[PDB]
Formats: C-alpha cells, structure tokens, sequence
C-alpha cells in the first residue's frame, strides 16, 4: 500500500495483571511479580461503596510502592458513570510513575477522544515529560461493531483487550464462567458410512479475536486476550493462550497469580522469529552500506511495514533479555 | 461507552414459523400452533402467479382467524420486484391486526427507510395506535456486507433473520440442502507421531452468524437464526440451535411444524439467567430506596447497558409465564 | 434489495500460476500449462537486483510466446517501492496481449485508483481495443480492514486472492509454512463423563476467507485462494482448496506445476449447479415468450441477483467445454 | 479528474410553470401556454381537504388534455405526510404521459431512494417504456445540509429547484414576499471622506441559491430556481432571473402566466454559446477523420467534461429549435 | 422530509452579554442588566495568570449574585489548554445556578462529545435535576468546514455563535477592528455609457453566516452572531444585526452595555410572525377538535417541521412577554 | 481545538506566472521576472499537438535556466488525458530544480492520492532530497463540490488555485472573459420614497472564493487566486486582488507580465500584521524564559494554532526581505 501507519510505542506485553485498587496487600505483592502489565483496578473488581477509597489506595501505591520497569496502568471506571473523571484527574495530577490508562467499554473513537482531551490538559498543567498511553477494552457488541474505528482515534492508543466474559454478557453468549469453551458450541458430523456422528467443538471466541486483531494488526496496536476465569484449569488457560497467540495476540490477561508465568512462556516470540527480525534490521544497515534504497534478505525485498515489524519485535526481544 | 443505544420493542422470539399464503389451510392449522411469531409469506414460497391470490389470502386470515398474542409478520416481497408496493399498501391498510413486516434481502439502509417512509404513510392514513415493527432478512453478500449500517436504519427495527439458505446462494456456498453442515469445510491435521490426520469439521455459517450477531447485540436488536431444511433430523436442528444459542442468538424459524417446540425448548432462557436479571432490577429498587445513583449487585456495579438487558430478559421470561 | 451490482467480466478462474519472471525457462514451460490463469512476477518471487531484467523478460514473454486463451497477468511491484511505475509504464506500453494486472499488498481503495489512473492513460496513448482487468491481493492486516470499500474501487476490478502467508506475517499469526494449519489454532474441550478432553483444530484463515468472500460476493468480484507451500502435501492442498471452495471460492493459486490440475478438479463447478444455471437462463427465455417481467422456476420467483449469478456461471462452464 | 459523472437526461428547462391541481380550468388554460415545464400540483397550492379531488383530477388532465411535448411533472406531497403514496400509485399507474415527478421538502438522500423503489416498482407492473425522471426540490435547511449528498441521490435525478419562499421560513429568514430582496439585508460603508455612509443591498439567496449550483454541476443535475410573488413587478422578476442566470441557472419558475415569457426569454441561451458548443462538436468530428484521441478547438484540449457540457447545451438549443 | 429533527430547548436569545470573570464589579453591574443570556469569561478576555483567580471570582458570583431569570453561561477555556478541565470540574460542581457552557474554538464533533463526557459525570455526580446545555463557537476556519458535522454531535448543543474576530484571524482576513466592513472587500462595476465605474461593497461575513445558519437551522439550534468592537457606531451594530436577523439570525452578541438594548430591539420578532405562529398552534387544536391528522391555516397544510418551529417561536415570545 | 493540524511548507506565494511551455523564448524571459512562483504549463495553454513538445521544452528550461530561488511548478495534463503520465515521469526524472507540481481540474481525494502514488516512486528511484510539492487547481464544479475533502488528500499538498474562467465553464456561468464581474449578477432594489430603484453589483466568485478559502484555512494550506483576462485593466486586476486578500488570499495568479508587480504589492502582508506575528515569537520565548507552558500577549492568551499562523507569516516575511 501507499497507505503507511506508524506501529505504537513498543511495549513488551505478554502478561497483563488485574489487581483490585481496594485491596493495597494485594496491590504490595503485586509488585513484586513476573507480570509484564499492571492495571491497578477501579472499575469491575471494585464496588461502587469501594471506589473513593481504592484511588486513595491507588495513589499511595504508585507513588510508594517499587514496581521496577513494570509498565503500570489504571483502569478507569466508564465513561457512563461519574467516578471516572475523578480517577483521571486525581491520579494523573498525583502519580506521575503510571505509564497507561485502560479505558473500559469502550464503543466508539469518541470515547477515546474524550480520554484524551482529559489526560492532555492534566499533563499539560503538570508539565510532565512522559506521555500516558492508552489501552482499550473491547468488552461489548458496540465496541466490537466499532473497532476498525476506534483503532485509529488517538496517538496514545497502543493496545487492545478483548474482554471475553463482559462481551460474552454483551452478546448474551451463554456463558457462566469467564471464558473457555462450550459443548453447544459445536457441529454435528453427517452420518458416516458406519451410521455415525461425531460432535466437533468450535471457537466461541474466534469471530470477536480475529475482528479485534486485524483492527489492532491494521493500525499498528497490540492484540491481547482478555481473562481466563478457571484458575485450577491451567491445561485450559494455555491451549486459550497458544490458540490466540497463533493468531497473532501478543499477550494475555493474568487474573491468578498463576497464570503469569503460563502467559510469559507462550507469548514469548519464538528463537526463529527474533533471529529472522535482527537479519532483517542488519539487512537494512547493508543496504544503507551499499547505497541502496531496497532492503534484501534471501534473495526477497523487505519492504517498510516489514521492516517497523522487526524493529517493534526487537524492541520487545530487548526487553526481555533485560528483565 | 458514552454512546447508549435503547433496546427494540422487548418481544418473545424463541421459534418464528415460516406459513405460506397461498394456502389458507395451512395458515388456519398455524394460528393454533405453538410458535411465537409466524410470518405470512408472499415472497419466496409463493410462485408468481400466486402472489395476488396469497395477498388476499392474507388479507383474509389475519382479518378473520384467531391468532392469539402471537407476533403475526408478513414477508413482503422484494423492492427489486413490483409486487411489494401491493403487499404493503393492501395489506397494511386492511389488517389492523398486523404487528411486524419482514422485509426480505435487505441490501443496505436505504432499503429499509424506503419500507419506512410507505409504511408510515399508511399508518398516518389510517390512524392506526399501533406501530408496526420491522425484521429484516440478512440473505444475501451485499446485506452481510453492510449488517452494520441496516441495524440503525429505523426505528421500527427490532429483530435480523440469517438467510442461510439464500446467503449460501448469493456466496456460491456449496450446499444443495437448507442449511447443515459440510464434509468439505474441514480441516486436515498435521500428521501425529503415529502418522494419523484427523478430519475436524467446521462451521461454514460462523463468520454469517457472529458479525449479525454482534450488528444485532450493539444496536438493540433480536439476533434470529433462519430454516433448517431437514425434517427428518431433529438432532440436527437441535444442533444448529443449540450452536448458535450458544453465541447469543435468541431464536430460530421452523418449516415445518416439529421445529417449533425444539426452537422453543433450546431458546428458552436458562433459570439462572432469569434469576440474575430479576436480581438486577431489585438492586435498582434498592439503589432507589437508599438514594444512590449507582446499583450494585454482588460487588459489583451493573451500568445502565446491562440494566437495560436485564428489563428485556425480564419481559421476555413474563411473555413465557402467560403464554 | 433496490440497490443492484454490476458482475465482473466472467473469467474461468479454478487455477492460478505463479511464475517468477528473472526466470525465462519457467515462463516458457508455463504457456504450454493447464493453468486457467497466470501471473508473471515481478514483485515477491524476484529479487531487487533482478527486478529491472524481470521487466525485460517479460516483455519478452507476453509478446513472443503462446498462451493461448489463457488469463494473463503480472504481479507489479509495491506502490511503496520505486519498480512500480516503470513495470506498469513498460508493460502495459509493449504488451497487447497482458490481460489484467494485480495489484500487490493493497490498503486502500485509493490505491487502486492510482493504478487505474496510470493504466487508463497508457491505454488512451496506445489505442488499445481491450481494457485490462485488475485483480487485487488481500495480503495485509491494513487490506483485510479495508475489504469491503476495495471491492468497489475501479470498474477494472474483477478479483481479489488472499495472500496468506503475508497475511500472516502482518498479523504476526505462528506460521513458518505457507498456508496450513496449527495444533496450536485448537479447542481443548471440557472434561467428559470418563475425565477425558479431545483437542479439536480450527482454521486459522476463516475470519480472513470468509470477510474477503463476503467482500466479493457483495460487490461482483471472484474470491480466490492464495498459496499453499508443501508441494508433498497433495491431499493436504485438496483439503485446503475443497474447505474455501464450500464457502464460495472460485479457484486458487498453484505455485509448483502439481497443483494446477488438483485447483481445476477442485473449483470445477457441478453439473448441478451448471443444470441449475442452464435452467434459470430458459426460465428466462419463457417468461419472455409469455410477456411476463417475472421469471419463474420450479414454482420460484427468480431475481436479477440470481439471474445475473446464473449466467457468470454458465460463460465459465461454457470456457471449460472449449478449453 | 480521474472521477467522471454523466450528464442527467437533457430537456429544455427555462420556464417551469406550478399549476394547482385542485383547478381543472387552470389546468386546461395551462396545457396551451409556452412554457416548458408544467407541475401539476398536489401539495403546497392544495388544501387538506382537496387533496383527494385534486388528485382524481390530474390523472383527467393528464390523460385527457393536450400538452405537447411539455416536460409533464407532478409535484407529489411530502414524505412526512400521509396524502403522498397515493399521488403516485395513483397517477404512476393511471398516466403514462407522466415524464417527471417533482420531490417536495427533500432532506437527505434515503427520501429520493424510497419515490425511486415506490415509482420503480408500479412502472414494472405497468410494462412501461418510459422512465419517469425526478426534480427534487431543496426548500428547507435540511435539504441544503444535505444538498451535495442529494445530488447523487438517484440515476432519475435530473435538477433541482431552489425553493425560496419555503427556504426563507425554514431558516427564519425576514421575508412576508416570495423571493425578492429587503433592505435590511445590506452593508452601511464606512465614513468616506465627506463623512458619507452608503447602503449597498445584497443577496439574501447568494449562498442558497449557489451551494445548490455547485451541487448541481458537479453531479450533471440542471439548477432551477423557484418562486418569484410580485406579479406587478416584471422588472424585478426579470432581476431576478438574471442574476441566477449569471451563475449558470437554467430556467426559473413561473407561478403567474406573465412570467412563462420572462423566464423564457432570459435562459435562452446566448448564440455565441450555442456556437461554441457547435464547434466543439464539429472538432470532435474532425478528430476521429484524424483518428486522434484528444478533440483540439482553437489550440485548446477540448476534454469529456467539456464535451458532455457541449452535448448537452446543443440538445437544448436543438429544442428550443423546433418548439 | 421523512428525516425529522427536534428543537433545542427553546430559550429567549436576543441579546449575549460578554462578562470578563476578572472583573467582579462588571460581572456585578451585568447582574441587573437587561441582556436575554450572559456569558462569564474564562477564555478570550482574562489573561494566562488571572485565570485561576477568575474562576474563582465566577464560583462566588453565580452563587451569591441575583440573575434574575437569565440565560447563565460560562466561556470555558479551550481544549488545548490546561486551564479547561478545571474551569469545568470546579464551576460546575459548585455552582446549580449554572444554565449552559459555551464551548470555545470547536473544531470537530468530538471536541463537543468531550465536554458532554465530562459534564454528564458530574451531574451524575452532584445528582442535578437541570442538565446544563451547550453552545459552540465557530471562531476558526476547521470550526466552520466541520460546521454541520458539529451541528449534531450533542443532545445538549442548542446554539452556535459566529466568532467574526476569532475567524478572521485563522481566515488571515484583513482585520484589524472586530466585525465590520471592508472598503477593499468591494467589487468595481464595468465603465458604463458615461465611462463611469461604481465600487459596491461586499460583505466579507455571507459566506461564514450563511454556513453556521444553514447547519443551525437543519438541525435546531439558535444561530447567534458574535461581537461588533466599534461601540461608537450605533448605527454600524444596527446595520449588522439587522443584516443577520434578516437572514435568520435569532441574537447577537453585547461587549459594550449600549450594545443590550440594540440587539434586544432588532431580534425582537414581528408582531406579525408571532400572530402567525399563534394561529398555527389555534389551527392545531382545530384539527384536533375535527378529528382529523393533517393541520390546515388559510388552505394550506401545515406540516410538522412547521408545526414545531410556531412552537419555538411562541416560547419565544411568551418570554418576552414575561420578561 | 483538541484537533490540530500542521501547517504546509510556508512558502511565499504573492504572484503566481503562468508560462506556456511551447515558448522557450517566454519562458527564458520569464526566468528573469519578479514573479514568487512560476508554473510551466503543459495543460490548458498548449495545444495537443505541442504537448509532445513542451514536455521536451521544460525539461531543457528547468536545467538549464537561471530560475533564481523561484517556486518552479509544472502543471501537468489532466488526468483523464493520456499525456500527464510522460508529463510526471519525463520531467521529475529529469530535473531535480523542479519544486512543485500544480494538478488540474482536481474532483476527488484520489485525484491527488494518485499523483502522489507516481510523484513518490520516481524520487524514491532517483534518491532525491527534495521532495515536491502539490498545488492543487480547483477549477471545476465536481472539485468545488469536493474541496474540503481535497484539502487533506496529500502530505505534499501547500496550496489551492481558485480557477475562475475554467469554473465558470463547469458552473455554465454566464462569462465569455476571464475573471471580472457581471452587471446582470446584480440587485435591483425596491422602490425608495423617491420612487428609485438602484442596482447594487454583487460577486459572481464569492461563494466559490469562500468555500476554498475556508478548506485551505482550515487544514493548513495557501489560498490562490487565479486568472483575470483583462491585461488592459490594472485597477480591475487591483479590484479583483484586494477583494480576495480582504478575506486571506495569500496571492493571485499573473497570466501578463504588468501583473506581477500588481499582485506582489497587493498580497505583501502589512507591517502590523508582521510586527504583531514578531511579539507573538517573542511572547513565546519570554514564555520559556519563566517557565511558563502558557504564552501571553497584551494580556491574551495566544494558542498554538495562532503561533503556528504566526510562525508561517514570519517565514513568509523573511522570504520577502531576502528577493
Ligand atoms: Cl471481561
Ligand atoms: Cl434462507
Ligand atoms: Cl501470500
Ligand atoms: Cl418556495
Ligand atoms: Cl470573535
Ligand atoms: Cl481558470
Ligand atoms: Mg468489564
Ligand atoms: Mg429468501
Ligand atoms: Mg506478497
Ligand atoms: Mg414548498
Ligand atoms: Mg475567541
Ligand atoms: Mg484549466
């Protein structure tokens, strides 16, 4: 194409931890966690008679707490509801260690906008050198008819989740756990030969995970599943996991702390995938050494979206090996 | 989100039954049958030369048989077709007993408007209390295509069929048979460490199915799954039914007249469901009585999207207790 | 609905041969091929330093070897790289006999414009009787999120191929094969009555098929199916092309000689289907006969969709009987 | 540009004289009058009461009066009201000298749609050759909003008709008097160096009357304006029509007979236009005797837009010949 | 037109009184003024370092101060800077007497959804039985190519106001007084017989005035015009506001108090347009009376767009009347 | 604004000459002209059968001449002409002095996507520093139509032409002369006290120099004005200039030599203009001095869409002092 999107600040994201903003004990072990991703909760873990207390709670964390080179976000109530502007306002002013906000239900490119309008001004009035970025959820039947576009409604968007037990409510998906798969979701075979009929079990999932991925793949974000409720299933949690990640999701919600080391291991890009990205990078610096404009490798042109490709996953690979 | 979208007319949709109006003994049998809408067709099973006789027909049964509290449609006719203006004109100003028009091949919003603007007009005429409601028929590639601008094309809108049948003809679908499955759509695995390849049928409707399901869930809309063509395969049916219940779909046509009580089995809503919605409305009461804007269930806020699906579960569980 | 499509030109399309053109022997062999159609390469399969030679080549190719009745194509350069213009320019300039041209990686529809710029006026300077067809590949995250609005891009438009292993390597999806499947892309199912779990493989390319299909089937275009890479792989290639060619693909692509007659096996239409068609054109000719606006078959009103689906059917069969 | 629009049906269009339908003697005297263009109207002019008369009435004048080859049109009531699917089921099917229906009040492109499905419809039950054109009429805000979108509403579209008086009530313009100016809307200049203050009038309907233009002539429509009350002020009337012919109107309404001549005399086109477009025909003539593609006139590319105005202004001219 | 629009809330809006919020005494003094609507300044008017002081000094004026029934407003600042999200959190937590926000600089739909987010949070907040409206200024040149885009992006917008000095500034127009005329902005006639060449003025404003009225008036707002800095020239403000009223301009701006009572006097309806308006509503009641849908007045249909303009009117003048 | 947009290349733009490409004698003479910006014209002022050789002539005159630090434009053929594609391809291949290319007749977005797309591969191939330029000819009714979409089509897009004689001829405007006004393109006023009428001329152009005024003010881009025919008439030329920089036009094409100096005085900004501009940059910089975020200027705000205004008034300025 003719047509070029800048990739999204490269953040290594292969583990996303939820963590209750009106739990601070839970909030302490939690930095000192294998998570890649932290979003310190306001919103669905939350009741509404905790929400004033667990931004204090949240505030005193970001500012005290040692959470490494962990990026930490905040999820912020709805939009629809009147906590949200004080999480923005209290928080931003007071906690300049948060990297993120995920913005939740999000339906549609103005929602984002007016996340963004907020989160400026605030930035602006403490004179901040870093820039907050953005995740959304896509939880909802709204949003999921909206995310082409809300994948392009602001510079700070870097990722989105797909909310899988929120949009399951939204779909009205039967659906009593969080996530997972379902008998009735299945084909029956036509008869065989032999007068039989086997029941072959499809993806509730994969309509929402791929329309969400190539919005995110598209526009330059990350794809990252949401979570997986049943916490003595780890068989479960990473056939879900190794399923989305053959996608192409780059990481996945822990809601149980044992689900962090599951999501590092199989969101980790292969040996093979890095190798290939650095030979494509020193591909470049030979072309650069030759005073080509066309970068080579193997004999094929690597054109420009391939080449911001490797660098985003060598951005990542880097990460990794500094952790 | 911000954005708020209010609910279609919260109607009882589990089984919606197919009866042709060029036989009026048929339309008599199907006024005491147990479906919970029934559409008189003038379209699709009636050939052309049959047409004008059907529309009397009509005429006649829904002027004069007792339908109960059935949700009594029409199919009209295609707007590439002359016949439709008749359909409508003829039959809206002599049946005040019509509730709904299902208007067939919908190809973008336009189509609907037009329906619109010659239905109201009718309506106006006749000073009717009633308003008619609309269902479309998604049957064709050019409706799949543009799913999502038809689901906020009237306020009349309440409810979207998949075609199958017809939406296999407009694709090129391979299938001699209403609906089902295919040998075919399958995959064949990699060989396993005893050289085996398994074959794992898939579902040729999935793609079809989730995006007017999610057009429907983000717009207010019932979500309705087309014809089953085999008779003789009431595990099928179930199959195909209990499949796309599963996603969020909240009933399915019957031909012929052993699919309605499997429709209506499958598409009742689950006890716990019912129970968490009536939970849902209770704690709005109490939010009121303790003067709080914000209704907690569990712990847990419950935003006015989900309130909203709560009071039309509700209306539909009430349908189900006076029927 | 009111709103009618145009068909494209009526092409038999079951195969589609990939010959490199830095390799004149290959390009030689392929004219004597069963291939319905052929793509001369001067994009993915050539490298940079061959490319200006490949241009040459093919020069040479189209206009002294025989094709026959074949489709012929070339695959131009990236309209992000610099080869482009000139293989256009040169091309189309020298070549009467080229046919069509696809358009690699596209985005947007505005890059289809370009090219039908470019190719109008050379065609206006050069007198030229035949207008080439394009044919457009779906090979991006970027093009996949732009499907439907690329399906009405240019008259000149006739196809779209998806090109899967660059698909792939835009989503970042875990493929190191062109094509095929992934134990990974699986559903572990819930544990049964006797405590077991089956794995049941899903397709990773149904999102992707189905929303270029539908893109196609909308708006008049053939859907075709890109590359399959294991060449020992027949009955997997058959699996691959009998799984697309269900939901409505009209061929796919070879890219080693072996499996031009598996695609033209595979993508033949019924007899059936063709009996159908054949029908549907005399039911045409009676209504007719009779001064009737409508047509009528088998006691079924017959739509103009459906009459134009009819007779792009039978021009293809009739291209297989003279072949 | 790349993008080229055709031309709508090309009549003759000065004069365009409203007559009421509820008056069957105006009706008759109007049939022998020099205009050419009459609407027999069912809205603005026609009481409530009168509506179902009047309508009976214009299927008399039109099958039993002898019009000539005037443009025949009907204006039709409003969308919003429910008189309108009778004015055209009625007269459509009763009237094959209909050549036109005038569109009242139109908003947004979906109202044209829903008169093209409703017209298309009767005239294939009725089997006619004919095909009735539209004129929408742009007399509200929400028409002028939306006038760029009107424009390309419907292949029957052929012109538009500023409709001021109803323009002037729609925005609350200070206007008791169809059309004219007012003294009110003028700029007082700044003290000259004699201390003097001018008043210089402006044009209350420059940017109505000229947004309406563009949309027409960018979209092959014909640009007519409306009204004009004061009988007793010929001058003014012929001021009037003047200065929109200055802009590119093609003709003007004529509410009293008085005003068919003036309309008449002033979108006569100039010999010298006439002449031109002659000329360019005659230099496309001499380019295919060259056999070269672009048509020259005195040194200058003559393009296909030029070319299409140049046809359609001798269509006209050659009308006006044998009136 | 099918498409209906709803009025804005239907205040009184002939004159809007500019009020610095630095200025305690003025902001006093305007307490006992005779403007419809007044508007305390946070943007334009107060330097960078008194901001924070200003919105202090509007918190004490809107509660202690008596404002009678007056239309009470703040100019927040804009939303790239800082300053907003304060002036809007700290005035209208604190502050019920509140009525509207004049929403400075908008550029683009969402700009206006960001301050609805906001707004909507701390009703819901404060659990406010008024819900405070919205007006926007068009004051640049993206302001007024989003215009009609802008016109409907909020249930709370009501009003836009032309800011002719703001736009004339992003125009580049040459201007160095706030509204007025141009000697240069002129056009110079053709020679006449006598060799003579007039030079009549223009006005640099009809294009920007007619734009914001025409979205105004298709989507139910009030159409305001901003500030005339030239408080010597009575007779200047007067040939501008009359010039707009004619248009159908609803207000105009005050900057100097002897600017009140001109505007109050010029945009003061006719008692003619208001006789009108009460016969309408008499005419409804009539057919009401009748039995019969359609309205009628002097033998001419009445229609609901109409129908609601005679409404806004009469709230209108009722308010006058009480005033 | 939250919404902002970055201004184009701020070049200074006063005069733009108009040179034909068939004269190597003019265009020699032109080199040594006091003109800002100079095309060479391939389009309208060549004949077909020159065109060939114009190309040739502007290449030798781009190398070879001593343009000084003039814009050096081409205005390539039109796009829907076979010659512009030799036009882009010979001369941006051949001459690195040229800056800009000025598109005709531009309808659509894609129009200049599409000579973007050419533009790009050729520098790409001949690894240029420079990149070109775009201006953009809105000459027609279907670019009019289209020209705020037009204004954000391309990166390289600085700058839009007002076409005037070639608008009239797409708009059917009554004028046989290039530019000027119309007497008939007037108001005749009612009758006064004394019984007079007087007719007060109006500006054909108004509305066409408004909207692209508007378009190009709104996203960043220099206001042109075209073509006056009369050479003989310098206070006309002077008119027609002055009018149009009343409103910020940033210059005005000189298809004479006399009227270059007369543009170039016209559109020099005033020194109150530029002195304001100069206060503006110092306020920033004694911004930064304090600390401050906010810049202040006579106690006003001064926003960053009006630095950037200032920034490029200054470029513009310095330029002049530089010639
Ligand atoms: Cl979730
Ligand atoms: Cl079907
Ligand atoms: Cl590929
Ligand atoms: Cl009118
Ligand atoms: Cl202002
Ligand atoms: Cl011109
Ligand atoms: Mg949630
Ligand atoms: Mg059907
Ligand atoms: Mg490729
Ligand atoms: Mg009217
Ligand atoms: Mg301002
Ligand atoms: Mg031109």
């Amino acid at each position: 194409s003719f047509t070029l999107i800048q990739q999204a600040t490269p953040r290594l994201h292969r583990s996303e931890l939820a963590v209750p903003g009106s739990n601070p004990t839970f909030m302490e072990k939690s930095a000192a966690s294998k998570a890649d991703v932290i979003f310190l909760d306001l919103e669905d873990a939350v009741a509404p008679d905790d929400k004033e207390q667990a931004r204090k709670n949240i505030i005193q964390a970001l500012n005290d707490l040692d959470w490494g080179n962990k990026t930490m976000m905040i999820r912020i109530n709805g939009l629809d509801t009147h906590y949200m502007y004080r999480d923005v306002v209290d928080i931003v002013e007071a906690c300049p260690r948060l990297d993120m906000i995920l913005i939740p239900k999000v339906g549609v490119p103005a929602d984002v906008y007016a996340i963004d309008v907020l989160t400026t001004q605030i930035e602006q009035a403490k004179k901040r050198e870093k820039k907050i970025g953005f995740e959304v959820l896509i939880e909802t039947a709204l949003g999921m008819a909206n995310v082409e576009a809300i994948a392009t409604s602001s510079k700070r968007l870097e990722a989105m989740s797909f909310g899988v037990a929120d949009y399951a409510a939204s779909t009205r998906a039967r659906s009593t756990v969080i996530g997972g798969v379902n008998a009735d979701y299945s084909v029956l075979t036509d008869k065989d030969e032999a007068g039989n009929r086997q029941t072959h079990w499809q993806d509730p999932w994969l309509f929402a995970q791929n329309r969400m991925l190539v919005a995110c793949r598209a526009y330059g974000l990350r794809p990252i599943d949401g979570p997986f409720g049943d916490f003595s299933d780890p068989d479960g949690y990473t056939s879900a996991a190794r399923r989305c990640a053959a996608l192409g999701f780059e990481g996945k919600w822990a809601i149980h702390p044992s689900q962090i080391d599951l999501a590092n291991e199989v969101f980790t890009p292969s040996e093979a995938e890095v190798t290939k990205a650095r030979r494509i990078l020193e591909a470049m610096e030979e072309a650069a050494k030759a005073g080509r404009g066309a970068v080579s490798l193997d004999g094929r042109l690597i054109d420009i979206a391939s080449i911001r490709m490797a660098e985003a996953l060598i951005q990542k690979a880097d990460a990794m090996g500094g952790k």
